[PDB]
């Protein structure tokens, strides 16, 4: 309970900060608090949406984002779209990376709600909102979907159909945690021309794998950044050449047109024992690429959690959710830009002017971010800065508590 570890907050003065700073409009809290209207930018027939989830692809692995030369293949394609120079993870674990990208909610101290019992039916996720909608819904996982509770979330909550370890047939390379990301990426591109060729809309997670210790990849697919084969940086230049042979796939593919398509990571490798909220590592990749996506690169600070209400949004479809996050089609006031950061028991809110970290025993820590320096110094703000950071801190522990995040419409 969020409440236990950074103080109480009466629930009004909490909501009325988290709907203020979340910059939505039309509200309708009959139904859920956050409950908000938000129409489509984009008007014409709803397009697919793929979402390629990049295991632990943080930006210190990212050579366009200024970290080691490590992603040839998507520092190429980061050029050809929409790039996201500052975007944060919400979380340090995969599954809170997927909470953020399938429903939007925002952090808390506790677990993400892939894993939390309430949340296993009926929490809103963007799945059973396009499966409502008339889409087909898939997870495409080289793995056991089992793993990290995603299949029960997933198919709890609007996902069709799973795509795991047993579906594929003739795999180039398995590993400890399941097909190479080549063959995942082949199944992708085989699914989507399948999926095509059908009447329905689809909507695609894929989530890669080959970037987990102990670091199991093909051999003589890219000349390695190590000396030695089973290496982190190893893996992730595997995994951008796995990627580089999706997109080589997909440019001359049938549904190409009809796409969208999102390169985001799920956090950055995880770092251990850092004080307070250790910014750069929830600093992330984020593309979104695609026919009608034109290039742009967009300096505004945000969060993964952003990302599904811009996509609906990209895609032609309206959306009346109790997502808090931005759809960043649209404009977004410097003063409003942010980005929310869970670090186990500690919750940081990045602004453009400050930065504020809240730990237990009701600890508050304020600072000035230096973007370039990637450091912080201290910084006395307004009372109106601290409980912003405090009420967003608060939502997700609340909302799950009192089930304001269903997918009740
Ligand atoms: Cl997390």
């Amino acid at each position: 309970s969020a409440e236990q570890f950074y103080g109480k907050m009466d629930n009004q003065k909490m909501l009325d900060l988290v709907r203020a700073s979340s910059t939505k409009i039309d509200f309708d809290p009959t139904l859920l608090p956050t409950m908000n209207s938000n129409p489509a930018t984009y008007q014409g027939k709803r397009k697919n949406l793929v979402i390629l989830l990049q295991e632990s692809l943080g930006a210190q692995f990212v050579g366009s984002l200024g970290g080691l030369p490590l992603t040839p293949n998507l520092d190429e394609l980061m050029q050809e779209g929409w790039q996201f120079t500052q975007m944060y993870a919400t979380g340090t674990r995969s599954v809170r990376g997927i909470e953020a990208v399938t429903t939007g909610f925002p952090p808390s101290p506790s677990r993400a709600v892939v894993k939390l019992s309430k949340s296993q039916t009926g929490f809103f996720t963007i799945a059973d909102l396009l499966k409502e909608q008339g889409y087909h819904t898939q997870f495409i996982y080289g793995g056991e979907a089992n793993f990290d509770n995603m299949k029960t979330f997933f198919f709890g909550n609007g996902f069709d159909q799973i795509v795991e370890e047993k579906n594929y047939t003739n795999p180039g390379f398995v590993g400890s945690w399941g097909v190479s990301d080549e063959d995942l990426y082949n199944k992708a591109d085989e699914e989507f021309e399948r999926l095509s060729k059908g009447d329905k809309p689809f909507f695609s997670l894929v989530f890669t794998s080959s970037n987990h210790s102990p670091y199991e990849y093909p051999e003589g697919k890219i000349e390695q950044y190590d000396s030695e084969h089973m290496t982190r940086n190893n893996a992730v230049k595997y995994s951008d050449y796995a990627l580089g042979t999706f997109f080589d796939k997909a440019k001359k593919s049938s549904y190409w047109d009809d796409t969208i398509f999102i390169v985001i990571a799920d956090h950055d490798a995880r770092v251990f024992g850092a004080n307070l909220v250790p910014v750069k590592h929830f600093h992330i990749p984020a593309l979104i690429i695609g026919k009608d996506i034109q290039p742009r690169k967009d300096d505004r600070i945000a969060n993964n959690i952003d990302m599904p209400p811009t996509l609906l949004s990209l895609i032609g479809v309206d959306a009346k959710t109790p997502m808090i996050g931005r759809d960043l089609t649209k404009p977004l006031a410097r003063e409003d830009e942010r980005a929310m950061m869970q670090y186990d028991k500690n919750f940081g809110y990045l602004t453009r002017d400050n930065l504020v970290v809240l730990s237990p025993g009701e600890k508050v820590s304020t600072m000035e971010y230096d973007f370039e320096s990637q450091t912080m110094k201290p910084l006395e703000v307004d009372e109106s800065v601290i409980d912003r950071a405090k009420a967003n801190a608060l939502f997700a522990s609340k909302a799950y508590q009192n089930n304001w995040y269903s997918s009740k419409r």
